[PDB]
C-alpha cells in the first residue's frame, strides 16, 4: 500500500519517484583502486551500457578516520579499513575531473560523502544531490552537515532500525530538502535470506513522504527486480567495466551486461507493478465474449414445461439471452414453445 | 501485508503457499495441437527441465459449446473456437494414458475443466487437484460441480471483478476444500502494462484464507518474477518443448531453457522476499563495527577546559567510549586531562 504513492524530486533533470523510470545507480565507489585512469575506463563502460547516474566515494581518511581505524579489518578484506581506504582514495584535484569526465558523457554525477571533509568538498563541485551511505545512517553530525547544502539526499537505511532512522529524517526534514530511503543489508556479498524486501514496506509506512528504493549488494539482480515489483524507485548496485578486476566490492558489482539485463527488467516491472485487480481492460473484451457462459437447454423441453436445474445447463460463448450468472433465475419459468436439447434458451422461450 | 501469511494446503504431496518453494505450473493445454506424440515430447521436455506440475486442458466440445461457438473468433486465431478446440481435444483415452505417463516421470498431473463432462471426466481419473480458468471462474455451477469432488481447486480470476469472484469464493468454501486464486490478465500475449501485480494484493485482502499466485500470458518470465517477490505461491505458464512449435499460445509459452531460468529466480525472490526492518542480521555486525563513528576531539582541549561542538567531531571506527549517538550529550563536559586532537574522547577523559 505505501510504497505506490506520488512522492517525487529530481537529482538535475532527471525525475525520481514511483509515477517514474526506475533509476539504477552505478556505484563506481572504489572499484577503481585509486587510478583515475581505471574510473575513466569505468565511466566509459557505463555510458556506453546506457547509465544515466555515476556514483562516487569521497574519502578523505584523515577527517573519516581515526588511529583507531589502522587496527580493524572489514568482512570483505584482509588488511586494515584505513589501509584500503588510502590505497583507493581519489585526491580533490582527480575527483573534480572525474566528475567532469561523467557529465562530459552525458551522465550525472553524485557522490557518498564519508566524512565532514568530504561533505564541504563536493559542495564546493556543487553535485546535485548526495548520497548517505548505511554507515553513516546514524551519524546525526555529517547529516546535519549534508541537509544544510539543500540539495536532495538519497540515505541508505543498513544496520539502521526504524527508530535510528527517525531522527535521521527528522534532521533532513528540517533541513527543508526532499529525500529517499534506500533499504540496504550491508554483507559483502549479501545472502538471499537476508534481504528481506519487505523492509522497503516498512520504510514507506514509517516515512510516507519518502521515495522509497533499494541499494543491493547480492551477487545478481533479482533483489532489484523484485524491489521494482514492490514499488522501489531508485536501485543501486556497485558496477565495473568487467569482473576480472581486483577489489573487495567486485564480487557484488553489475558490468555492461547485467546493468543492461536489470534496466529492461526494472523497465518491464514498471509498467507491470502496481494498479488494481477491478480494472477493465479493454483487451479482454473478445476473450469474454468466447469464453463466457450462457445458459442452454439441457433436454427438449415440451411448450408448457417448467425449466428446472435439471432441463437447463451453461455452455460457452456469452452472447446468449441468459448469462450463467442467471441461471437459477430461470427455475420454475414455464416453456413457451418447444425448446430444442443443446440451444442457448431465449428471451422469447419463456412465458 | 496480506500475502504475507501461514496459508496452506496440499496438491499430493506438494506443499504450496507463502511459507512454502513457490510451485511452477507447465500449462501444456492445448500446445500438443491434439496429438498424443506432441504431448509426450511435452511432458518429457518438462520432465528434465526440472517441472514439478504438468497441467492440461480437458476438452468435450460437444459439452463445453452450444453451435454459436462455431461463428466466433478468438482474439489470437482466425477461425472459431469450436475448431481449434475440436481439432486439439484428446479423447479419454489419450488424456488417461497422457495422465499416466506425467505421473511415470514423478510429476504431478492436473487438469482444467472447460465443461461438466470434462470435470466428471477427471474425477474418474481422480486428479489431485482442479484448475478452473478464468472464463469459469463465474460458471457457478461448474464450480459447485468441481468444488463436490472434494479437491482443493486453484482458480484462475481474470476477466472478474472482486465481487464476482466472492460468488465463486463461497461456493468453495461451502464444499470446505482449500483454494488458490491466481491474478490474470487473459490477453494473449499480455502487455506489461496490463499485468497489474498489486491485483494479487487485492485479491489476499479481499479473501485472507486463499493462498495466492498469478497466470501469466506475458512474452516473458518479468511479471512471474514480480509476483513471487509480491508474495505468490503458484506461477502458471504454457509450455512447450520448443518454441517453433505452431499454435495460439506458443507465443507466450515457456521453454525449457526460460522454465528453469523462472525457477531459479523463484527460489532467489522466495528467499529475498517479506521479512522486516528491524531484524538484526549478525553478518552485519563485523561492518557496523568499522563503519560507525565515535566521538573524537576536533582540536587540542586542555585540562579544564570544556567540551563543545566547536573541538569535538565523530569519525569511524565504532569501538570509541562515546558513540555518534551520544555527541551532544558530551557538551558542556569538562576535560579532566589534556585531550589530543584527533583521539578518541574516554570516560576518563571527562570529570
Ligand atoms: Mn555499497
Ligand atoms: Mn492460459
Amino acid at each position: 500500500g505505501a510504497m505506490q504513492n506520488n512522492n517525487e524530486f529530481k537529482i538535475g533533470n532527471r525525475s525520481v519517484g514511483y509515477n517514474h523510470e526506475p533509476l539504477i545507480i552505478c556505484e563506481i565507489g572504489i572499484n577503481h583502486e585509486g587510478s583515475l585512469k581505471t574510473a575513466f575506463e569505468m565511466v566509459d563502460a557505463a555510458y556506453n551500457a546506457g547509465a544515466e547516474v555515476v556514483k562516487h566515494q569521497t574519502h578523505i581518511v584523515e577527517d573519516e578516520m581515526s588511529d583507531e581505524a589502522k587496527q580493524v579489518i572489514p568482512g570483505n578484506a584482509d588488511v586494515s579499513i584505513y589501509e584500503i581506504m588510502e590505497r583507493c582514495a581519489l585526491n580533490e584535484e582527480d575527483e573534480i575531473k572525474l566528475k567532469e569526465y561523467v557529465e562530459s558523457k552525458g551522465m550525472i554525477f553524485i557522490s557518498t560523502p564519508f566524512s565532514r571533509a568530504a561533505a564541504l568538498r563536493l559542495q564546493r563541485m556543487d553535485i546535485p544531490a548526495y548520497k548517505i551511505g548505511s554507515g553513516e545512517c546514524n551519524n546525526y553530525p555529517l547529516i546535519k552537515l549534508v541537509a544544510s547544502f539543500g540539495k536532495p539526499i538519497i540515505l541508505s537505511t543498513g544496520m539502521n532500525s526504524i527508530e535510528s532512522i527517525k531522527k535521521s529524517v527528522e534532521i533532513i526534514r528540517e533541513a527543508g530538502v526532499p529525500y529517499a530511503l534506500l533499504h540496504c543489508t550491508n554483507i559483502y556479498p549479501t545472502p538471499y535470506e537476508d534481504v528481506r524486501l519487505g523492509g522497503m514496506n516498512d520504510l514507506s509506512e514509517a516515512f510516507p513522504d519518502a521515495i522509497i528504493g533499494l541499494s543491493d549488494h547480492t551477487l545478481d539482480n533479482y533483489a532489484c527486480l523484485g524491489a521494482v515489483a514492490l514499488g522501489g524507485s531508485i536501485l543501486e548496485r556497485h558496477f565495473t567495466d568487467r569482473m576480472d578486476r581486483p577489489g573487495p566490492d567486485i564480487v557484488c558489482s553489475m558490468n555492461p551486461d547485467t546493468f543492461k539485463e536489470l534496466k529492461q527488467g526494472a523497465h518491464a516491472l514498471k509498467l507491470a507493478r502496481g494498479g488494481k485487480k477491478d480494472t477493465i481492460i479493454a483487451g479482454e473484451k473478445p476473450t469474454k465474449d468466447f469464453a463466457f457462459a450462457s445458459v442452454v437447454a439441457d433436454k427438449d423441453i415440451k411448450k408448457g414445461e417448467l425449466l428446472s436445474g435439471d432441463n437447463l445447463w451453461v455452455k460457452k460463448p456469452g452472447n446468449g439471452d441468459f448469462s450463467v450468472n442467471e441461471y437459477e433465475t430461470l427455475f420454475g419459468k414455464v416453456a413457451a414453445c418447444n425448446i430444442r436439447k443443446g440451444a442457448q434458451i431465449k428471451k422469447t422461450d419463456i412465458e
